[PDB]
C-alpha cells in the first residue's frame, strides 16, 4: 500500500474481526427487535430500543470500516453466524442478553486496545477510545439502570411491571 | 471594620455556623443524589430531585455569606464533616433522612431568628424571613407531601410504587 | 455490579480520593472569593475569578462522580478539611496559592492517570484526558500569565498595581 | 382620622424627624455632588454618585411621607439645615463624610424600628425592612468597598490614584 504507516498486520486482522462482531451484534439486534413486534409479544418500546441498537451497531461496523481503509488495511467479510436464540423470552431476559452481547463488544476493544498499546499503533488506540470505548460504558451503564428498573417491577407483578416499563420508561 | 453597624459577634459566629450547616447539607444532597444514580438503584427523578437540592443549599450558604460580607462580619470556615451515610436504602428512607436534614435546618434559622431578635438586629431577622423561613416551610411542606405518596405506594407492592412515584411524580 | 468491567478496586479508591481533592479545592476557593468581597479587600474581579473556579472544581468532581457510577464503581465521602487560610493576603498571595493548589491536583490528575496506564484501563485514561488534564494546563498557564502581570505591577508600587490589575484583566 | 389604627403619636413624631433626616441627606448630596463640578474639581463620576444619592434620599423622604398619610399621621416639616461643609475636600475626604452621614441614617432607621416593636406596630416594622434598613446595608458596604479602593490609590500617588478611581470604578 502507498499509504500504510505504523499500522500492523495483527491490528488490521483484529479489526476485521471486530467487524464481524459488530455485524453480528447488529443482526442479534435486529432479531431481539423483530421478536419484540410479535403480535403475541408485543412492546413497541422494546422493539424500538433494540432496534435503534441494530443501526448503532452497523454504524459501528462502517465505522471500523471506514478507519481499515484509512490505515490502507484490507476489509475482508466473513460469514455472519445467526443470533443464538430464535425466541428472546421476556424483557429481562433480553436486556439481559444484550448486556452480555455489549460486555463481549467491549472486551474485543479492550483486547484491540491493547493490541494497539503492544504494537505502538496511538492512531489507533485514540480512534477506539474516541468512537467506542465511552459509547460502550455509556450503554451497558443504561441498560444496567433498565435491569435494575425491570428487576424492581417484574419482581412485583411481572405482567403488570413489563407493561409499565415499556410504557413508562421506554 | 469601617461599615459594621448593629452586627453582634454572637450573630456573626452563628451566621458562620449556620454557613456549615448548609454546606454539610449540601454535600449531603450530593452524596444522596449519586446514590439514586448508581445502576443498582437508577432512580432519575429522585437522583433529580436531590440533586437540585444540593445546588439549593450551596446557593443559601452563599446568600448567608454575602451577608456576612455586607454586614462587616467576617466568614470563617470550618471542616465539612461526611454526610451520616453511605447507602440511603429505598426512596422512602431517603426522603425521610431529607426532611430530618430540614427540619435541622430550620430549627437553626428559628434559632438564629430568635438571637437577631434578642440583639435587636432588624436586618437580620428581615433576611432570614426572606429568604430562608418561607422556603423552608414550602420544602419540608413538599418532602411531606412526597413522603405521604410514596407511602401508600410502598404499602402496596414495593418495587412497583417506587418505580411508579419516579416516573409519575419526581 | 452487573456493569463493572476492566474496573479496579485501586482506580475505584483514587478517584473517591481525586473527588475529595476537588470537592477541597472548590471549598478553598470559595473562601478566596468571599475574602476579596470583604469591605476592607474589595476586589471585585479577584472575587469573580476564585468563585467561577470554585465552581469549575465543583463541576470535575461531579463529573468524577458520574463516570465512576458509569463504570460501576461505588462513591464514597470523605471529610472535607478546611482551607488552608482564613484570610489569603494580596492578589498576587493569593494567585500563588491557587497555582500551588491547581499543580496539587495536577499532579493527583497524572498519578490517576499512570495508576490507570498501569491497570491497562484505557477508559479512565481517555476520560482524564480529554475533561480534565488539558483543562488543567490551560488554568495554571492563565494563573502564570495573571501571577506575572501581578507582579510587574505590584513591583512599580502596590495598591496601585493591584487596583489596575483588577480593573484592566479581571 | 377615620383611618388611624394602631399607629403611635411617638412613631408619627419620629417619621416627621426621619423625614427631616432623608431631606437634609439629598440637600448634603446635592451639595457633594454640585462640589465635585466644579471646574477646580472636575471629578464627573464622582459628582454623578452624589447626584444619585440625593435623588435617592429624596424619594425615601417621599416613601415616608407617603407611608405617613397610608397610616393617618400628619406630616409636619422643619426647617433643613444647611450642609456641615461648603468645600467638600478630596474623594476620600467626601466618601468619608457619606459613610457617616449613612450610619446616622441608619441608626436613625434602627432606632424607629425600635420604637415600632416597643409599641407593637408591625406595619411600621415590616415597612422599614423591605424599603429602607436593607438599601443602607447595601449602600454602606458599597462606600466602604469604595473607600477602601480610593485608599489603597491615593497611598500610592494622591492625584493619579484620585483620577483612576473617577476613571475606572464610577
Amino acid at each position: 500500500s502507498q499509504i500504510r504507516q505504523n499500522y500492523s498486520t495483527e491490528v488490521e486482522a483484529a479489526v476485521n474481526r471486530l467487524v464481524n462482531l459488530y455485524l453480528r451484534a447488529s443482526y442479534t439486534y435486529l432479531s431481539l427487535g423483530f421478536y419484540f413486534d410479535r403480535d403475541d409479544v408485543a412492546l413497541e418500546g422494546v422493539c424500538h430500543f433494540f432496534r435503534q441498537l441494530a443501526q448503532q451497531k452497523r454504524q459501528g461496523a462502517e465505522r471500523l470500516l471506514k478507519m481499515q481503509n484509512q490505515r490502507g488495511g484490507r476489509a475482508l467479510f466473513q460469514d455472519l453466524q445467526k443470533p443464538s436464540q430464535d425466541e428472546w423470552g421476556t424483557t429481562p431476559d433480553a436486556m439481559k442478553a444484550a448486556i452480555v452481547l455489549e460486555k463481549s463488544l467491549n472486551q474485543a476493544l479492550l483486547d484491540l486496545h491493547a493490541l494497539g498499546s503492544a504494537q505502538a499503533d496511538p492512531h489507533l488506540c485514540d480512534f477506539l477510545e474516541s468512537h467506542f470505548l465511552d459509547e460502550e460504558v455509556k450503554l451497558i451503564k443504561k441498560m444496567g439502570d433498565h435491569l435494575t428498573n425491570i428487576q424492581r417491577l417484574v419482581g412485583s407483578q411481572a405482567g403488570l411491571g413489563e407493561y409499565l416499563f415499556e410504557r413508562l420508561t421506554l
